[PDB]
């Protein structure tokens, strides 16, 4: 009888769980040995010892069969036995899975191993991405020395993967299919819970769009004036390589060149970290000290002997790609990061350690429970943090900013470059799964992949690549999480909520009052707020044991995703910009993008 059956299940579940983390444990030393040291001797290691992980949750899975928990009177139960079920590519036939680890291998290996030759000396060929590319792409404003990075970059990080992309979306479908979701796009979405949950965000994207178009078509106009016509059209897409990044996420490294008030402030705290003498030891400590001050909790002391936090000097290779780890043990949390002293680098230290403290909420939660409520808190937390360290108020207190005067006019400079990474970044990353998706279901023939990438580029970004592409070239690998296997719609949804968890940590901290010119939204500070903290505190610390309405509802009251909190932050940036754009004639939108040929 199942009262009988239910009490034993539970004690199945509190030591399969055990056993998981356990055995998740040592995957997780193999993958963090091969990522931070790629060898193929790493790389046979971390792909057997996740075969053999695969193997074993096959069987758990074929073992839930015995307890007939759909019957069961406990949510909880009912809630890990479903999340148990679920295998995801260990469903595949056990060769298939090898082959797939093989491939996804390939691809993260061959996007970390790229180099390219100088552009001003062809016997100088060991640029990286990080950190030679990007301080290109960043900083220069010769056009053709951009162009000629970009398509170095894209020829060897994308169109060299393109046989392995192929396999790897093949077997991804099986996997899908094994599961009995339609393709790998409903498996992703699967992490939402929620089956209204693309209609959401294609509505929430619909109405921000306008603010968008606006952001585009005035820096279109600065870029023109910059650049010239003969570089940049009033009316085409924006040629993608003059907007200070390699995929052209977000443009905040040309904002000296777009600003409103050049005559004004633009807060750029680089050149100050580095006078001062900050190291990326001083930036992860600073960021400790954030979360402590909220009354959180502190790195435990493995993160501090077990983190890589600077590029090695070694000469190996290694995934340079920030990120966080758990161990799925006790207080075994590590940072891989090839940190520089800048004031995005700064950001990118409270984005990692955002995982890092959510990491350590959930950590007493069973197996099963320690993820996120969906990808996209996971990926917020830090960012909340971040929106307060890049104020004005926050960067004076820490001695960043100097002899700053926030007026009208430094105000919007400010609410511009916080628009250039976070309302700029939306169609980016919504477009990241909108292409994986339209593969994974089947949507598009291989003979259009490439140029589907650009189309919907074109269609949700308004940018295209410098110079023309073909099918002849595979541009979608050239991101790495393309090449990586990483979902990205959890980074628009992070992009979302991170404003309804900023917005409301900002009233908890007394911050922000809508009807008081002295709290505005975007100079909240939630430095040293243990009310905010204890709003964190509350959310985190669920792990992903309840639905994610009822993670957001336990952080402040609400259960809706919503666009509310992200419009109202730039709401000043918004009435600014539509004026500004009229007084100016910009032309806004854009004619189809002729840079990618069939
Ligand atoms: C994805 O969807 C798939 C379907 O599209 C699904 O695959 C199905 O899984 C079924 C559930 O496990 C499975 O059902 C069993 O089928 C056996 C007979 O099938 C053979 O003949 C078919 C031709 O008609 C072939 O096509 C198949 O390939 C098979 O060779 C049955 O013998 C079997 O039965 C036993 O199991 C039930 C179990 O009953 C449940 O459990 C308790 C036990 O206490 C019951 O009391 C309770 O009420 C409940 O019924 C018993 O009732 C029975 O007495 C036997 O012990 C069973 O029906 C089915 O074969 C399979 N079909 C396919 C592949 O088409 C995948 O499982 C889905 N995957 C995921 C990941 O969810
Ligand atoms: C990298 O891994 C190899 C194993 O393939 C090992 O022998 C080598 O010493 C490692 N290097 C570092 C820097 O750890
Ligand atoms: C900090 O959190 C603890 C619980 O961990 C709580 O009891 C205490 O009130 C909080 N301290 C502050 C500074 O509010
Ligand atoms: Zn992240």
């Amino acid at each position: 009888a199942l009262v009988k059956e239910e009490i034993q299940a539970k004690e199945y579940l509190e030591n399969l769980n055990k056993e998981l983390a356990k055995r998740t444990n040592v995957e997780t030393e193999a993958a963090w040995a091969y990522g931070s040291n790629i060898t193929d001797e790493n790389e046979k290691k971390k792909n057997e010892i996740s075969a053999e992980l695969a193997k074993f949750m096959k069987e758990v899975a074929s073992d839930t069969t015995k307890f007939q928990w759909r019957s069961y009177q406990s949510e909880d139960l009912k809630r890990q036995f479903k999340a148990l079920t679920k295998l995801g590519y260990a469903a595949l036939p056990e060769d298939d899975y090898a082959e797939l680890l093989d491939t996804l291998s390939a691809m993260e290996s061959n996007f970390a191993k790229v180099k390219v030759c100088d552009y001003k000396d062809s016997t100088k060929c060991d640029l990286a991405l990080d950190p030679e590319i990007e301080e290109v792409i960043s900083k220069s404003r010769d056009h053709e020395e951009l162009a000629y990075y970009w398509r170095e970059f894209y020829d060897k990080a994308g169109t060299a993967v393109r046989s392995q992309f192929e396999r790897y979306v093949e077997l991804n479908t099986k996997a899908a299919k094994l599961n009995n979701f339609t393709s790998g796009a409903e498996a992703w979405l699967d992490e939402y819970e929620d089956d209204t949950f693309e209609q959401q965000l294609e509505d929430i994207f619909a109405d921000i769009r306008p603010l968008y178009q606006q952001i585009h078509g005035y820096v279109r106009f600065r870029l023109r004036k910059h650049y010239g016509d003969a570089v940049v059209s009033e009316t085409g897409p924006i040629p993608m390589h003059l907007l200070g990044n390699m995929w052209a996420q977000q443009w905040s490294e040309i904002a000296d060149i777009v600003s409103p008030f050049p005559e004004k402030p633009l807060v750029d705290v680089s050149a100050e970290m580095e006078k001062q003498g900050y190291t990326p030891l001083k930036m992860f400590q600073m960021g400790d000290d954030f979360f402590t001050s909220m009354n959180l909790t502190k790195l435990p002391q493995d993160f501090w002997d077990k983190s890589i936090i600077e590029k090695p000097t070694d000469g190996r290779d290694l995934v340079c790609h920030a990120s966080a780890w758990d161990f799925y043990l006790i207080d075994d949390v590590r940072i891989k990061q090839c940190t520089r002293v800048t004031q995005d680098q700064l950001f990118t230290v409270h984005h990692e350690l955002g995982h890092i403290q959510y990491f350590l909420q959930y950590q007493h939660q069973p197996f099963v429970y320690r993820t996120g409520a969906n990808p996209g808190f996971h990926e917020a937390v830090g960012d909340v943090l971040s929106l307060s360290v890049s104020t004005p108020k926050h960067l004076e207190k820490i001695g960043l900013l100097k002899d700053y005067v926030r007026d009208d006019e430094a105000r919007i400079n400010q609410l511009f470059l916080t628009a250039l990474d976070k309302i700029v970044f939306l169609p980016f990353a919504f477009t990241m799964d909108k292409y994986r998706w339209s593969l994974f279901r089947g949507e598009v023939d291989k003979a259009n992949w490439n140029c589907a990438f650009w189309k919907l580029r074109d269609e949700y970004s308004g940018i295209e690549p410098p110079v023309v592409r073909s099918e002849k070239d595979f541009d979608a690998p050239a991101k790495y999480h393309i090449s990586a296997d990483v979902e990205y719609l959890r980074y628009l949804v992070s992009f979302i909520i991170q404003f309804q968890f900023y917005k409301s940590a900002c009233i908890k901290a007394g911050q922000y009052d809508p009807d008081n010119v002295e709290l505005p939204l975007d100079n909240c500070d939630i430095y040293g707020s243990a009310a905010a903290g204890a709003a964190f505190h509350n959310m985190l610390s669920m792990g992903a044991s309840k639905p994610w309405p009822d993670a957001l509802e336990a952080f402040n009251g609400e259960r809706i995703m919503s666009g509310k909190a992200i419009a109202e932050y730039f709401e000043p940036l918004r009435v600014w910009l539509e004026a500004e754009n009229i007084k100016n004639n910009v032309h806004i939108g854009w004619t189809t993008s002729n840079k990618c040929v069939s």
